[PDB]
């Protein structure tokens, strides 16, 4: 109750009214469910929505429009009062495009995490328990647990709640309890109560501490506290401190967003500096100062304009898409930008079982010696089908169902399988199919017993639920186990001593492990029901059968099972360190090798095919047989079928015996890696990380915690520990290898998508700069004022830009070789690129203003000299006949000169779908969003031109059919010049979309009807 540690095993029992072996009764547990409340905590939502958007307004580039936006509204503070909604339209559409911005980044990243937290309640955590339903072990869900009911546990299985520790089957326990306290030492569990009721949590050498991981061993005991009542939920605060660790990526976007506000301040300076003339004109007033106010006014409008506000809200987004899709993958991604960085991935290295294998082990090939003629033998090579654990199959002996009894040695391994297994089996009646509780090697060997059913009992008669341990049950009554002994690395086998029910002692020390260590240690042959001595004709027979299994095209991981005819006593036996328990199993008589199948996952072999082919080196670690683990190796495609691997294989033993040049070397070109302890996988990752790569570590245990945190990027396992998914950038709740590479693709994506972006306003910014500059060489007249400019940037800078983050992944996108961070954001090539278009863009928005003045049918016809002069427009002026001065103020060519811009920057976000696929490859509408912003803000701009109180306020006129068939015919061909850019990275730098071709045909031949050219070009 309120101190667990004080009272006896015997006492808490008494208390919760509950016995070790039954267990809590179906009306205690009802009792107790509604009295205490389920083993859950208070889960809050991650950040609340004011929160959420202040995190929005945080960058620079944001808080600049933020200050400029405030700028213009105290600028406009010389007509107020009178003016509502016409002098503060500058400020309004400034903040319109940072809360569209703002809203679709926070619309995104709630969907984010709303996707990832359906994803943690998609897997339960699940505890095994003892109830009155039913008698064998069975699982059910940790929120389930209600205190007093009697919990197991064993290796791993992150402990459900506080338990008291009833008895100890193991030998020895290791718990690491420094996730919830940060004490990594291993402690020693005992069952004796602490007297101090206030004892310090170091003194808790009893305690199951609620939510840490166990190491190793086994314990029986009984929950005291759920939930709230555990010190999990107490003891520890919020814990809301996490750390950014900024990706390279996104130091080099802050750099480059610092970089590009000092030109573009530099820019908006030079517009000021070089417009001093232009201040005592008759159009400002006479004045100097109101002269010096309004090339301000369009010093701050260009700023809005070229500073790429939407690149918080762009990343923000991408990020968001990268975890959603993820989420809907089963991968859990802990930090945001760490799947940017899985796109830089140039080294997985994967767990065999469990990630590269379904773990669903079950037994396939079994075989025991027939009978032993002079140095060599004869072999009894079963065959048995059931790939589940559903206990049912045939056994074959070649192709006839064998039965149990004919052989002496089959019922005698059946013993070794059951009593020496530590697993269950369990018929999971919710989903209707078998489960297992423990290890999957042990289990298998369970479900085995049944399909041989060696004692023949009648299984026609009996339920499903006694289907699971109907043969194991029998055989352990009577044939029981007194204690076990715990499998070491070093043994690799674990054994049990056993001793007869009745009173015959005929006790037998059976054995189970690796067949080499087995092999090795035993003397002896159970030929049928003889003892027949080992030869060393049968010590290369039982092992050429082994490898074969091994590595055969069938990848058969065979454990070698034998029994101890003359063990020692319990006496003499020893439970202190792992030096007895090696030197206890000797003299050993060989019966018979099993073998199970771990089929890898149907979609692993095209998973490694594929990183092959996108330049990803992928790297098997396993605890498995080197022979084994080579044939794995081959068998998903790491290795070729007919691949030398005298340089790729390296064993735990082979690395260590090498000096450091060599093992540097080695790494480079290792591709699988067997029988390792965790002291390597740290050692592999700073041998790749010295070579300037990338990696991708796989872990899952408390000791791969290391190898995660040194890696570049650390994947845990779903159903591994708590200490490593801490320690990682990305938990696989489905358990799957392929998960990786999908995850690696969509990494790629979310870079592209932001290169796409910052292509399309870096290219189409820098022709709106273009166009004010140019203009000002030319001496033409103003070509937009600050609201034609604050207008541009809302249209073409908001949606539209934003929607890029949308972009369908890349033909090839995983047909290249991995990016490397050294390298700049933007590459040479890339410049030109921007340059080249945005020259286009501010040449195209000067062309059009000069083409009404010029060679228009619906204006005048002044000369290019005209032009280059307007300010010299007089009545007496020799050279000005037939043109009043009052036509160079007119809203055609501002007007001309918008539109082309809105529309040029329209056809330039569709050139944004890909850095080097055309589109006739990609249409525009692989990219819905994009295309819905292109017409929304398309129909923006015509709503201010066609509707009568608008034009007016931006100083605007509409426009005839014959003026917009310009404007198109000078925004086109953006998407032409483009097209050639594309082409030329396409092939000289290193499957068309027919109906889209179809459909474009006849808007550019109508598009291109007439012409209209210009002449008399004196100084351009
Ligand atoms: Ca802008
Ligand atoms: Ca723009």
């Amino acid at each position: 109750m309120e101190n667990a540690h004080t009272k006896t095993v015997e006492e808490v029992l008494g208390h919760f009214g509950v016995n070790e072996s039954t267990g809590l009764s179906l009306e205690q547990v009802k009792k107790l469910k509604e009295r205490w409340g389920s083993n859950e905590l208070p889960a809050e939502e991650g950040k609340t929505l004011l929160e959420l958007v202040i995190e929005q307004f945080e960058d620079l580039l944001v808080r600049i429009l933020l200050l400029a936006a405030c700028i213009s509204f105290v600028l406009a503070w010389f007509e107020e009062g009178e003016e509502t909604i016409t002098a503060f339209v500058e400020p309004f559409v400034i903040l319109l495009i940072l809360v569209a911005n703002a809203i679709v980044g926070v619309w995104q990243e709630r969907n984010a995490e709303n996707a990832i937290e359906a994803l943690k309640e998609y897997e339960p955590e699940m505890g095994k328990v003892y109830r009155q339903d039913r008698k064998s072990v069975q699982r059910i869900k940790a929120k389930d647990i209600v205190p007093g009911d009697i919990v197991e546990i064993a290796v791993g299985d992150k402990v459900p709640a506080d338990i008291r520790l009833t008895s100890i089957k193991s030998t020895t326990l290791r718990v690491d309890q420094s996730i919830l306290t940060g004490e990594s030492v291993s402690v020693i569990k005992h069952t004796d109560p602490v007297p101090d009721p206030r004892a310090v949590n170091q003194d808790k050498k009893n305690m199951l501490f609620s939510g840490t991981n166990i190491a190793a061993g086994k314990a029986m005991g009984v929950v005291v506290a759920t939930g709230v009542n555990t010190e999990i939920g107490k003891i520890r605060d919020e814990m809301v401190a996490t750390e950014q660790e900024r990706t390279p990526l996104q130091q080099k976007l802050d750099e480059f967003g610092e970089q590009l506000s000092k030109v573009i301040s530099l820019i908006c300076i030079a517009v000021w500096i070089i417009n001093i003339g232009h201040f005592n004109d008759p159009v400002h007033g006479g004045s100097w100062i109101r002269g010096a106010i309004y090339y301000f006014k369009i010093a701050v409008a260009l700023a809005v304009a070229a500073i790429p506000e939407g690149l918080p809200a762009v990343i923000t987004t991408c990020l968001a898409l990268g975890t959603r899709r993820m989420a809907k993958k089963n991968a859990i991604v802990r930090s945001l930008p760490s799947v940017e960085t899985l796109g830089c991935t140039s080294v997985i290295c994967s767990d065999k079982t469990g990630t590269l294998t379904t773990n669903q082990m079950s037994v396939c090939r079994m075989f025991i010696l027939d009978r032993v003629e002079g140095d060599t033998c004869s072999l009894n090579e079963f065959t048995i089908t059931g790939s589940t654990y559903a206990p049912i199959g045939e056994v074959h002996k070649d192709d006839k169902p064998v039965n149990c009894h004919q052989y002496d040695g089959l019922v005698e391994l059946a013993t070794i399988c059951a009593l020496c297994n530590d697993s269950a089996l369990d018929y999971n009646e919710a989903k209707g199919v078998y489960e297992k509780v423990g290890e999957a090697t042990e289990t298998a060997l369970t479900c085995l017993v049944e399909k041989m059913n060696v004692f023949d009992t009648e299984l026609k008669g009996l339920s499903k639920i006694e289907r699971a341990n109907a043969c194991n049950s029998v055989i352990k009554q009577l044939m029981k186990k007194e204690f076990t002994l715990e499998f070491s690395r070093d043994r690799k086998s674990m054994s049990v001593y056993c001793t007869p029910n009745k009173p015959s002692s005929m006790s037998k020390m059976f054995v189970k492990g690796a067949p080499e260590g087995v092999i090795d240690r035993c003397t002896h042959i159970r030929v049928g029901s003889t003892k027949v001595p080992m030869t060393s004709g049968v010590k290369q027979k039982i092992m050429s059968v082994i490898r074969e299994w091994g590595s055969g095209s069938d990848t058969l991981r065979c454990l070698a099972l034998a029994t101890h005819d003359n063990p020692l006593r319990r006496e003499e036996m020893h439970l202190e360190d792992s030096a007895n328990f090696i030197k206890y199993e000797t003299n050993l008589t060989f019966v018979g090798c099993v073998g199970m199948l771990d089929p890898p996952r149907i979609e692993v072999a095209s998973s490694v095919k594929l990183c092959r082919q996108a330049g990803i080196r992928v790297i098997m670690i396993t605890g498995d047989n080197k022979g084994t683990a080579v044939a794995i190796c081959r068998r998903i495609g790491i290795f070729g079928q007919d691949e030398d691997v005298t340089s790729k294989a390296f064993t735990g033993r082979e690395f260590d015996e090498l000096n450091p040049s060599a093992q540097r070397d080695a790494c480079l070109n290792a591709r699988c890696f067997a029988r390792v302890e965790p002291s390597h996988k740290s050692k592999i990752v700073e041998f790749l990380q010295s070579f300037d790569e990338i990696t991708a570590m796989t872990g899952d245990g408390v000791n791969d915690a290391p190898a995660l945190k040194k890696a570049e990027i650390g994947i845990a396992m779903g159903s591994g520990t708590a200490v490593a998914k801490t320690a990682s950038e990305m938990v696989l709740a489905d358990d799957n290898f392929s998960t990786i590479v999908a995850a690696v693709e969509e990494g790629r994506a979310i870079y592209n998508n932001m290169k796409q972006f910052i292509r399309y306003l870096i290219s189409s910014n820098v022709g709106e700069v273009v166009c004010i500059f140019l203009t000002a060489a030319l001496g033409f007249p103003e070509a937009l004022i600050p609201v034609q400019l604050l207008w541009v940037n809302l249209v073409t800078d908001g949606l539209p830009a934003t929607a890029l983050g949308f972009n369908p992944p890349d033909l090839d996108i995983m047909n290249k070789p991995p990016r490397n961070p050294k390298e700049p954001l933007i590459s040479g090539w890339l410049f030109f690129r921007y340059l080249a278009i945005g020259c286009y863009v501010g040449a195209a928005t000067v062309g059009a203003a000069a083409w009404w003045f010029i060679a228009a049918d619906g204006g005048p016809r002044v000369s290019f000299y005209q032009l280059s002069h307007f300010l010299q427009c007089k009545e007496d002026n020799p050279d000005f006949e037939g043109v009043d001065c009052a036509i160079f103020e007119s809203p055609y060519p501002m007007t001309m000169a918008l539109s082309v811009l809105v529309t040029i920057e329209m056809c330039n976000a569709l050139n944004s779908l890909s850095e080097n696929q055309s589109l006739l490859r990609m249409p525009p509408w692989e990219n819905i969003w994009l295309v819905g912003s292109i017409c929304l803000s398309m129909s923006l701009h015509f709503l201010i031109l066609y509707v009568e109180p608008l034009p007016l306020i931006f100083q605007i006129t509409p426009l005839n059919v014959t003026q917009w068939l310009m404007v198109l015919k000078i925004s086109l061909p953006v998407i032409l010049m483009d097209e050639t850019l594309k082409f030329v990275a396409r092939n000289y730098l290193e499957g068309i979309s027919w109906p889209f071709v179809l459909l474009i045909m006849p808007l550019v031949i109508w598009v291109y009807s007439t012409d209209t050219n210009f002449s008399d070009m004196f100084w351009s």
